[PDB]
Protein backbone atom coordinates (compact mmCIF):
# COMPACT_ATOMS: atom_id res chain seq x y z
CA UNK A 1 0.00 0.00 0.00
CA UNK A 2 1.71 3.18 -1.21
CA UNK A 3 2.14 5.97 1.34
CA UNK A 4 0.14 8.29 -0.93
CA UNK A 5 -2.75 5.81 -0.86
CA UNK A 6 -2.51 5.62 2.93
CA UNK A 7 -2.77 9.40 3.14
CA UNK A 8 -5.84 9.41 0.91
CA UNK A 9 -7.44 6.67 3.02
CA UNK A 10 -6.87 8.76 6.15
CA UNK A 11 -8.21 11.96 4.58
CA UNK A 12 -11.21 9.92 3.45
CA UNK A 13 -11.92 9.07 7.11
CA UNK A 14 -11.59 12.74 8.13
CA UNK A 15 -14.13 13.50 5.39
CA UNK A 16 -16.39 10.66 6.53
CA UNK A 17 -16.57 11.93 10.10
CA UNK A 18 -19.24 14.58 10.55
CA UNK A 19 -21.43 15.93 13.37
CA UNK A 20 -24.03 13.19 13.04
CA UNK A 21 -27.39 14.48 14.30
CA UNK A 22 -29.11 11.08 14.61
CA UNK A 23 -28.06 7.46 14.42
CA UNK A 24 -29.61 4.20 13.30
CA UNK A 25 -31.52 3.00 16.40
CA UNK A 26 -31.36 -0.65 15.29
CA UNK A 27 -27.59 -0.90 14.64
CA UNK A 28 -25.30 -1.26 17.65
CA UNK A 29 -21.53 -0.93 17.63
CA UNK A 30 -19.88 -4.23 18.46
CA UNK A 31 -18.24 -4.63 21.85
CA UNK A 32 -14.85 -5.05 20.12
CA UNK A 33 -15.22 -1.96 17.95
CA UNK A 34 -16.34 0.14 20.89
CA UNK A 35 -13.48 -1.11 23.05
CA UNK A 36 -11.19 0.00 20.18
CA UNK A 37 -12.74 3.47 20.27
CA UNK A 38 -12.18 3.67 24.04
CA UNK A 39 -8.56 2.53 23.61
CA UNK A 40 -7.94 5.49 21.27
CA UNK A 41 -9.04 7.70 24.13
CA UNK A 42 -6.97 5.80 26.69
CA UNK A 43 -3.80 6.03 24.57
CA UNK A 44 -4.16 9.75 24.09
CA UNK A 45 -1.39 12.08 25.32
CA UNK A 46 -2.00 14.55 28.14
CA UNK A 47 -0.06 17.38 29.71
CA UNK A 48 2.50 16.09 32.22
CA UNK A 49 1.14 12.63 31.38
CA UNK A 50 -1.50 13.03 34.05
CA UNK A 51 -4.44 11.50 32.07
CA UNK A 52 -6.86 13.72 33.99
CA UNK A 53 -10.01 12.13 32.60
CA UNK A 54 -12.71 9.50 32.99
CA UNK A 55 -14.98 8.17 30.23
CA UNK A 56 -18.52 7.34 31.38
CA UNK A 57 -20.50 5.17 28.97
CA UNK A 58 -24.16 6.10 29.54
CA UNK A 59 -26.28 3.25 28.22
CA UNK A 60 -28.89 3.59 30.99
CA UNK A 61 -32.05 4.90 29.32
CA UNK A 62 -33.30 6.91 32.32
CA UNK A 63 -30.00 8.78 32.63
CA UNK A 64 -29.84 9.42 28.88
CA UNK A 65 -33.30 10.96 29.16
CA UNK A 66 -32.35 13.09 32.18
CA UNK A 67 -29.46 14.44 30.15
CA UNK A 68 -31.57 14.96 27.04
CA UNK A 69 -33.97 17.20 28.96
CA UNK A 70 -31.09 19.64 29.57
CA UNK A 71 -28.98 19.12 26.41
CA UNK A 72 -30.35 21.26 23.58
CA UNK A 73 -27.56 20.06 21.29
CA UNK A 74 -28.15 16.32 21.75
CA UNK A 75 -31.85 15.90 20.92
CA UNK A 76 -31.42 13.33 18.16
CA UNK A 77 -28.12 11.91 19.35
CA UNK A 78 -28.97 10.92 22.92
CA UNK A 79 -31.97 8.67 22.10
CA UNK A 80 -30.41 7.06 19.03
CA UNK A 81 -26.70 6.69 19.74
CA UNK A 82 -25.40 3.15 19.96
CA UNK A 83 -23.04 4.33 22.74
CA UNK A 84 -22.95 7.70 24.52
CA UNK A 85 -19.88 8.93 26.39
CA UNK A 86 -19.43 11.57 29.05
CA UNK A 87 -15.85 12.83 29.07
CA UNK A 88 -15.14 13.92 32.65
CA UNK A 89 -12.10 15.89 33.76
CA UNK A 90 -10.41 15.71 37.14
CA UNK A 91 -11.35 18.71 39.27
CA UNK A 92 -8.98 21.44 40.34
CA UNK A 93 -8.30 19.89 43.76
CA UNK A 94 -7.03 16.72 42.05
CA UNK A 95 -4.34 18.38 39.92
CA UNK A 96 -1.87 20.29 42.10
CA UNK A 97 1.63 19.33 43.21
CA UNK A 98 0.24 18.19 46.59
CA UNK A 99 -2.80 16.26 45.31
CA UNK A 100 -2.86 12.56 45.92
CA UNK A 101 -4.08 11.83 42.40
CA UNK A 102 -0.99 13.47 40.87
CA UNK A 103 1.46 11.68 43.14
CA UNK A 104 -0.10 8.25 42.56
CA UNK A 105 -0.28 8.75 38.78
CA UNK A 106 3.35 9.79 38.43
CA UNK A 107 4.64 7.12 40.82
CA UNK A 108 2.55 4.05 40.10
CA UNK A 109 1.49 4.53 36.47
CA UNK A 110 4.25 6.65 34.94
CA UNK A 111 6.93 4.91 37.07
CA UNK A 112 8.67 8.25 37.58
CA UNK A 113 11.84 7.76 39.67
CA UNK A 114 11.75 9.12 43.20
CA UNK A 115 14.27 11.87 42.49
CA UNK A 116 12.42 13.01 39.36
CA UNK A 117 9.11 13.02 41.24
CA UNK A 118 10.49 15.17 44.06
CA UNK A 119 11.79 17.83 41.66
CA UNK A 120 8.46 17.61 39.81
CA UNK A 121 6.27 18.02 42.88
CA UNK A 122 8.35 20.10 45.30
CA UNK A 123 7.27 23.61 46.22
CA UNK A 124 8.14 25.81 43.24
CA UNK A 125 9.14 22.62 41.42
CA UNK A 126 8.46 21.71 37.83
CA UNK A 127 4.69 21.25 38.10
CA UNK A 128 3.96 24.33 40.25
CA UNK A 129 6.23 26.64 38.28
CA UNK A 130 4.39 25.59 35.12
CA UNK A 131 0.84 25.57 36.49
CA UNK A 132 1.18 28.84 38.40
CA UNK A 133 3.87 30.97 36.78
CA UNK A 134 3.63 29.79 33.18
CA UNK A 135 -0.06 28.99 32.62
CA UNK A 136 -1.71 30.93 35.53
CA UNK A 137 -3.87 27.97 36.57
CA UNK A 138 -4.01 29.11 40.22
CA UNK A 139 -6.14 32.11 39.18
CA UNK A 140 -9.31 30.06 39.83
CA UNK A 141 -10.72 26.57 39.99
CA UNK A 142 -12.17 27.13 36.52
CA UNK A 143 -8.79 28.01 35.04
CA UNK A 144 -7.33 24.73 36.30
CA UNK A 145 -10.39 22.75 35.20
CA UNK A 146 -10.46 24.28 31.74
CA UNK A 147 -6.82 23.22 31.33
CA UNK A 148 -7.83 19.70 32.35
CA UNK A 149 -10.71 19.93 29.90
CA UNK A 150 -8.36 20.81 27.04
CA UNK A 151 -6.63 17.50 27.66
CA UNK A 152 -9.98 15.68 27.41
CA UNK A 153 -10.52 17.23 23.93
CA UNK A 154 -7.44 15.33 22.71
CA UNK A 155 -9.12 12.10 23.86
CA UNK A 156 -12.36 13.28 22.24
CA UNK A 157 -10.67 13.91 18.87
CA UNK A 158 -8.84 10.58 18.87
CA UNK A 159 -12.01 8.63 19.73
CA UNK A 160 -13.96 10.23 16.85
CA UNK A 161 -11.07 9.75 14.43
CA UNK A 162 -10.55 6.09 15.42
CA UNK A 163 -14.28 5.47 14.95
CA UNK A 164 -14.31 7.15 11.56
CA UNK A 165 -11.26 5.19 10.37
CA UNK A 166 -13.34 2.01 10.83
CA UNK A 167 -16.56 3.49 9.40
CA UNK A 168 -18.38 4.38 12.64
CA UNK A 169 -20.01 7.81 12.98
CA UNK A 170 -19.88 10.10 15.97
CA UNK A 171 -20.92 13.53 17.18
CA UNK A 172 -19.06 15.70 19.70
CA UNK A 173 -21.47 17.50 22.02
CA UNK A 174 -21.12 20.71 24.03
CA UNK A 175 -24.75 21.77 23.67
CA UNK A 176 -25.87 21.25 27.23
CA UNK A 177 -26.49 23.35 30.31
CA UNK A 178 -23.38 22.89 32.44
CA UNK A 179 -25.06 23.67 35.80
CA UNK A 180 -27.93 21.25 35.23
CA UNK A 181 -25.75 18.45 33.87
CA UNK A 182 -23.30 18.91 36.73
CA UNK A 183 -26.17 18.63 39.25
CA UNK A 184 -27.56 15.50 37.59
CA UNK A 185 -24.18 13.76 37.56
CA UNK A 186 -23.31 14.89 41.11
CA UNK A 187 -26.61 13.53 42.46
CA UNK A 188 -26.13 10.28 40.54
CA UNK A 189 -22.69 9.62 42.07
CA UNK A 190 -20.92 9.96 38.72
CA UNK A 191 -18.57 12.75 39.86
CA UNK A 192 -17.13 10.60 42.71
CA UNK A 193 -17.26 12.98 45.69
CA UNK A 194 -16.08 15.96 43.65
CA UNK A 195 -13.13 14.24 41.99
CA UNK A 196 -14.57 14.80 38.49
CA UNK A 197 -16.68 17.27 36.56
CA UNK A 198 -18.28 17.17 33.11
CA UNK A 199 -16.10 18.38 30.25
CA UNK A 200 -17.71 17.32 26.94
CA UNK A 201 -19.95 14.58 25.53
CA UNK A 202 -19.68 12.27 22.53
CA UNK A 203 -22.18 10.08 20.70
CA UNK A 204 -21.27 7.08 18.54
CA UNK A 205 -23.23 4.98 16.10
CA UNK A 206 -24.14 4.57 12.43
CA UNK A 207 -25.58 7.36 10.29
CA UNK A 208 -29.11 7.21 8.86
CA UNK A 209 -28.64 9.84 6.12
CA UNK A 210 -25.75 11.11 4.06
CA UNK A 211 -24.64 14.53 5.34
CA UNK A 212 -24.39 17.75 3.43
CA UNK A 213 -20.97 18.52 1.96
CA UNK A 214 -18.33 19.36 4.53
CA UNK A 215 -17.26 23.01 4.74
CA UNK A 216 -14.05 24.46 6.16
CA UNK A 217 -11.95 27.59 5.80
CA UNK A 218 -9.25 27.25 3.18
CA UNK A 219 -5.80 25.98 4.08
CA UNK A 220 -4.28 29.24 2.85
CA UNK A 221 -6.57 31.21 5.18
CA UNK A 222 -5.63 29.27 8.31
CA UNK A 223 -1.91 28.46 7.83
CA UNK A 224 0.78 31.13 8.17
CA UNK A 225 4.48 30.49 7.58
CA UNK A 226 7.33 32.29 9.29
CA UNK A 227 10.42 31.33 7.33
CA UNK B 1 -17.19 -14.68 9.12
CA UNK B 2 -13.77 -15.64 10.49
CA UNK B 3 -11.75 -14.23 7.60
CA UNK B 4 -13.60 -10.91 7.83
CA UNK B 5 -12.96 -10.80 11.58
CA UNK B 6 -9.23 -11.06 10.96
CA UNK B 7 -9.19 -8.33 8.34
CA UNK B 8 -11.13 -5.95 10.60
CA UNK B 9 -8.87 -6.76 13.53
CA UNK B 10 -5.77 -6.11 11.40
CA UNK B 11 -7.03 -2.70 10.35
CA UNK B 12 -7.73 -1.79 13.96
CA UNK B 13 -4.24 -3.07 14.82
CA UNK B 14 -2.61 -0.74 12.29
CA UNK B 15 -4.33 2.20 13.97
CA UNK B 16 -3.46 1.08 17.48
CA UNK B 17 0.13 0.64 16.29
CA UNK B 18 0.21 4.30 15.22
CA UNK B 19 -1.16 5.33 18.63
CA UNK B 20 1.60 3.30 20.27
CA UNK B 21 4.21 4.76 17.91
CA UNK B 22 3.29 8.36 18.75
CA UNK B 23 5.07 9.53 21.87
CA UNK B 24 6.24 12.87 23.30
CA UNK B 25 9.41 13.08 21.21
CA UNK B 26 12.06 15.15 23.01
CA UNK B 27 14.38 15.77 20.05
CA UNK B 28 14.28 15.11 16.34
CA UNK B 29 16.67 14.31 13.53
CA UNK B 30 18.05 17.76 12.57
CA UNK B 31 18.75 16.67 9.01
CA UNK B 32 15.67 14.62 8.06
CA UNK B 33 12.88 16.92 6.86
CA UNK B 34 9.22 16.02 6.44
CA UNK B 35 8.25 16.29 2.79
CA UNK B 36 6.15 19.21 1.67
CA UNK B 37 3.40 16.77 0.67
CA UNK B 38 3.46 14.94 4.00
CA UNK B 39 3.36 18.17 5.99
CA UNK B 40 0.47 19.59 3.97
CA UNK B 41 -1.37 16.35 4.82
CA UNK B 42 -0.69 16.92 8.55
CA UNK B 43 -2.05 20.48 8.25
CA UNK B 44 -5.11 19.19 6.39
CA UNK B 45 -5.91 16.93 9.34
CA UNK B 46 -5.92 20.08 11.46
CA UNK B 47 -8.09 21.93 8.94
CA UNK B 48 -10.64 19.15 8.70
CA UNK B 49 -11.02 18.95 12.47
CA UNK B 50 -14.47 19.62 13.99
CA UNK B 51 -15.05 22.64 16.23
CA UNK B 52 -17.91 23.88 18.40
CA UNK B 53 -20.58 25.59 16.25
CA UNK B 54 -18.23 24.90 13.31
CA UNK B 55 -16.42 28.18 14.02
CA UNK B 56 -12.86 26.85 13.34
CA UNK B 57 -11.45 29.43 15.82
CA UNK B 58 -7.81 28.67 15.10
CA UNK B 59 -4.76 29.61 13.03
CA UNK B 60 -1.68 27.41 12.53
CA UNK B 61 1.68 29.23 12.36
CA UNK B 62 4.58 27.19 10.98
CA UNK B 63 7.70 28.63 12.60
CA UNK B 64 10.68 27.56 10.48
CA UNK B 65 12.66 30.77 11.13
CA UNK B 66 15.62 29.77 13.28
CA UNK B 67 15.85 33.13 15.05
CA UNK B 68 12.21 33.10 16.19
CA UNK B 69 12.47 29.43 17.19
CA UNK B 70 15.39 30.43 19.39
CA UNK B 71 13.49 33.37 20.93
CA UNK B 72 10.70 30.94 21.85
CA UNK B 73 13.20 28.36 23.13
CA UNK B 74 14.59 30.90 25.61
CA UNK B 75 11.16 31.07 27.30
CA UNK B 76 9.92 27.47 26.66
CA UNK B 77 11.34 25.12 29.31
CA UNK B 78 9.44 22.18 27.82
CA UNK B 79 10.75 22.62 24.26
CA UNK B 80 14.54 22.67 24.71
CA UNK B 81 15.24 19.68 22.46
CA UNK B 82 12.27 20.12 20.13
CA UNK B 83 12.62 23.72 18.97
CA UNK B 84 16.19 23.45 17.54
CA UNK B 85 15.72 20.06 15.86
CA UNK B 86 12.10 19.76 14.74
CA UNK B 87 11.48 19.45 11.01
CA UNK B 88 8.41 21.67 11.44
CA UNK B 89 7.23 23.62 14.46
CA UNK B 90 3.60 24.75 14.74
CA UNK B 91 2.01 27.39 16.95
CA UNK B 92 -1.70 26.78 17.36
CA UNK B 93 -3.41 30.13 17.92
CA UNK B 94 -6.98 30.63 19.06
CA UNK B 95 -9.31 33.51 18.29
CA UNK B 96 -9.61 35.96 21.18
CA UNK B 97 -12.74 36.73 23.17
CA UNK B 98 -14.12 39.62 21.14
CA UNK B 99 -13.86 37.60 17.91
CA UNK B 100 -16.28 34.97 19.14
CA UNK B 101 -19.65 36.57 19.94
CA UNK B 102 -22.82 36.43 17.88
CA UNK B 103 -22.33 39.82 16.22
CA UNK B 104 -18.55 39.67 15.71
CA UNK B 105 -17.55 39.83 12.05
CA UNK B 106 -15.44 36.68 12.34
CA UNK B 107 -18.46 34.63 13.49
CA UNK B 108 -20.93 36.29 11.13
CA UNK B 109 -18.81 35.74 8.03
CA UNK B 110 -17.72 32.24 9.05
CA UNK B 111 -21.30 31.04 9.44
CA UNK B 112 -22.71 32.95 6.46
CA UNK B 113 -19.92 32.37 3.93
CA UNK B 114 -18.00 29.25 4.95
CA UNK B 115 -20.74 27.26 6.64
CA UNK B 116 -23.33 28.63 4.15
CA UNK B 117 -25.94 28.73 6.87
CA UNK B 118 -29.30 29.73 5.40
CA UNK B 119 -30.94 32.97 6.39
CA UNK B 120 -33.60 31.64 8.74
CA UNK B 121 -31.05 29.44 10.52
CA UNK B 122 -28.39 32.15 10.84
CA UNK B 123 -30.99 34.61 12.16
CA UNK B 124 -32.00 32.23 14.94
CA UNK B 125 -28.37 31.37 15.60
CA UNK B 126 -27.06 34.93 15.96
CA UNK B 127 -29.98 37.02 17.23
CA UNK B 128 -30.07 38.35 20.78
CA UNK B 129 -30.72 35.42 23.13
CA UNK B 130 -30.53 33.15 20.09
CA UNK B 131 -28.85 29.75 19.86
CA UNK B 132 -25.24 30.93 20.10
CA UNK B 133 -25.71 33.44 22.91
CA UNK B 134 -27.89 31.12 24.97
CA UNK B 135 -25.21 28.48 24.69
CA UNK B 136 -22.17 30.74 25.23
CA UNK B 137 -23.63 32.74 28.13
CA UNK B 138 -26.30 30.67 29.84
CA UNK B 139 -25.00 27.14 29.22
CA UNK B 140 -21.20 27.47 29.31
CA UNK B 141 -20.69 30.81 31.11
CA UNK B 142 -18.30 32.14 28.48
CA UNK B 143 -19.33 35.78 28.94
CA UNK B 144 -17.77 35.61 32.45
CA UNK B 145 -14.35 36.80 31.29
CA UNK B 146 -12.08 37.00 28.27
CA UNK B 147 -10.20 33.99 29.60
CA UNK B 148 -13.31 31.80 29.85
CA UNK B 149 -14.09 32.47 26.18
CA UNK B 150 -10.48 32.01 25.10
CA UNK B 151 -10.14 28.73 26.99
CA UNK B 152 -13.27 27.44 25.21
CA UNK B 153 -11.64 28.38 21.90
CA UNK B 154 -8.41 26.76 23.08
CA UNK B 155 -10.23 23.47 23.73
CA UNK B 156 -11.24 23.43 20.06
CA UNK B 157 -7.59 23.88 19.09
CA UNK B 158 -6.68 20.74 21.09
CA UNK B 159 -8.90 18.76 18.70
CA UNK B 160 -6.81 19.98 15.79
CA UNK B 161 -3.63 19.30 17.76
CA UNK B 162 -4.67 15.70 18.46
CA UNK B 163 -5.65 15.07 14.84
CA UNK B 164 -2.38 16.50 13.45
CA UNK B 165 -0.39 14.26 15.83
CA UNK B 166 -2.44 11.17 14.93
CA UNK B 167 -2.25 11.87 11.18
CA UNK B 168 1.52 12.23 11.46
CA UNK B 169 1.88 9.00 13.43
CA UNK B 170 -0.28 7.05 10.97
CA UNK B 171 2.40 7.81 8.33
CA UNK B 172 5.38 7.21 10.62
CA UNK B 173 6.12 10.84 11.57
CA UNK B 174 6.89 11.70 15.18
CA UNK B 175 5.55 14.71 17.03
CA UNK B 176 5.47 16.34 20.43
CA UNK B 177 2.66 18.48 21.88
CA UNK B 178 4.05 21.38 23.89
CA UNK B 179 2.56 23.44 26.73
CA UNK B 180 5.83 24.01 28.59
CA UNK B 181 6.25 27.70 27.85
CA UNK B 182 5.77 30.92 29.76
CA UNK B 183 2.49 32.32 28.47
CA UNK B 184 3.31 35.98 29.14
CA UNK B 185 6.72 35.98 27.47
CA UNK B 186 5.58 33.90 24.48
CA UNK B 187 2.57 36.16 24.07
CA UNK B 188 4.80 39.23 23.93
CA UNK B 189 7.22 37.70 21.42
CA UNK B 190 4.36 36.77 19.10
CA UNK B 191 2.68 40.14 19.62
CA UNK B 192 5.84 42.02 18.57
CA UNK B 193 6.32 39.66 15.61
CA UNK B 194 2.88 40.58 14.26
CA UNK B 195 1.65 36.99 14.52
CA UNK B 196 -1.37 37.80 16.73
CA UNK B 197 -2.94 40.15 14.13
CA UNK B 198 -3.83 43.19 16.20
CA UNK B 199 -5.11 41.08 19.10
CA UNK B 200 -7.35 38.77 17.05
CA UNK B 201 -5.33 35.70 18.14
CA UNK B 202 -3.40 34.46 21.16
CA UNK B 203 -1.20 31.43 21.72
CA UNK B 204 -2.97 28.20 22.69
CA UNK B 205 -0.52 25.32 22.38
CA UNK B 206 2.54 24.23 20.37
CA UNK B 207 3.42 21.13 18.38
CA UNK B 208 6.71 19.83 16.98
CA UNK B 209 7.04 17.35 14.10
CA UNK B 210 9.90 15.29 12.72
CA UNK B 211 11.70 11.95 12.96
CA UNK B 212 12.92 10.50 16.23
CA UNK B 213 16.61 9.99 16.95
CA UNK B 214 16.14 7.75 20.01
CA UNK B 215 13.61 5.06 20.82
CA UNK B 216 11.27 5.91 23.72
CA UNK B 217 10.71 3.99 26.95
CA UNK B 218 7.59 1.81 27.11
CA UNK B 219 4.39 3.82 27.00
CA UNK B 220 2.42 3.97 30.25
CA UNK B 221 -1.29 4.64 30.77
CA UNK B 222 -3.92 4.02 33.38
CA UNK B 223 -5.84 0.80 32.87
CA UNK B 224 -9.09 0.76 30.92
CA UNK B 225 -10.94 -0.37 34.03
CA UNK B 226 -9.62 2.68 35.90
CA UNK B 227 -10.62 5.28 33.37
CA UNK B 228 -13.85 3.83 31.90
CA UNK B 229 -17.10 3.56 33.89
CA UNK B 230 -20.38 2.12 32.61
CA UNK B 231 -23.81 3.32 33.68
CA UNK B 232 -26.04 0.61 32.31
C1 LIG C 1 -1.14 19.42 25.80
C2 LIG C 1 0.21 18.78 26.06
C3 LIG C 1 1.32 19.52 26.41
C4 LIG C 1 2.54 18.91 26.63
N1 LIG C 1 3.63 19.67 26.92
C5 LIG C 1 4.84 19.12 26.78
C6 LIG C 1 6.08 19.91 26.77
O1 LIG C 1 6.04 21.16 26.83
N2 LIG C 1 7.23 19.26 26.62
C7 LIG C 1 7.31 17.92 26.55
O2 LIG C 1 8.44 17.37 26.43
N3 LIG C 1 6.22 17.13 26.58
C8 LIG C 1 4.99 17.66 26.72
N4 LIG C 1 3.87 16.84 26.73
C9 LIG C 1 4.03 15.41 26.63
C10 LIG C 1 3.42 14.59 27.75
O3 LIG C 1 4.34 14.56 28.84
C11 LIG C 1 3.16 13.17 27.23
O4 LIG C 1 2.27 13.26 26.12
C12 LIG C 1 2.52 12.22 28.25
O5 LIG C 1 3.41 12.10 29.36
C13 LIG C 1 2.20 10.85 27.67
O6 LIG C 1 3.34 10.34 26.98
P1 LIG C 1 3.37 9.96 25.42
O7 LIG C 1 2.83 11.16 24.69
O8 LIG C 1 4.84 9.75 25.20
O9 LIG C 1 2.47 8.74 25.26
C14 LIG C 1 2.63 17.45 26.55
C15 LIG C 1 1.53 16.69 26.25
C16 LIG C 1 0.31 17.32 26.00
C17 LIG C 1 -0.92 16.53 25.63
C1 LIG D 1 -16.45 20.37 21.01
C2 LIG D 1 -17.63 20.32 20.07
C3 LIG D 1 -18.95 20.42 20.54
C4 LIG D 1 -20.03 20.33 19.66
N1 LIG D 1 -21.31 20.41 20.11
C5 LIG D 1 -22.32 20.00 19.28
C6 LIG D 1 -23.67 19.74 19.80
O1 LIG D 1 -23.94 19.92 21.02
N2 LIG D 1 -24.60 19.31 18.93
C7 LIG D 1 -24.35 19.11 17.62
O2 LIG D 1 -25.29 18.67 16.89
N3 LIG D 1 -23.13 19.32 17.07
C8 LIG D 1 -22.12 19.78 17.84
N4 LIG D 1 -20.85 20.03 17.33
C9 LIG D 1 -20.63 19.83 15.90
C10 LIG D 1 -20.11 21.04 15.16
O3 LIG D 1 -21.17 21.91 14.81
C11 LIG D 1 -19.42 20.51 13.91
O4 LIG D 1 -18.32 19.66 14.28
C12 LIG D 1 -18.80 21.56 13.01
O5 LIG D 1 -19.83 22.44 12.53
C13 LIG D 1 -18.04 20.98 11.80
O6 LIG D 1 -18.87 20.09 11.05
P1 LIG D 1 -18.45 18.53 10.89
O7 LIG D 1 -18.06 17.95 12.23
O8 LIG D 1 -19.70 17.96 10.31
O9 LIG D 1 -17.32 18.46 9.89
C14 LIG D 1 -19.77 20.19 18.22
C15 LIG D 1 -18.45 20.10 17.75
C16 LIG D 1 -17.38 20.13 18.65
C17 LIG D 1 -15.94 20.04 18.18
Amino acid sequence: MTEQSKKQEILDAFQFRHATKEFDPDRKISDEDFQFILEAGRLSPSSVGLEPWQFVVVQNKELREKLRQVSWGAQGQLPTASHFVLLLGRTAKEMRRDSGYVADQLKHVKKMPEDIIENMLKEDGVLESFQDGDFHLYESDRAMFDWVSKQTYIALANMMTAAALIGIDSCPIEGFNYDKVHDILEKEGVLEDGRFDISVMAAFGYRVKEPRPKTRRALDQIVKWVE
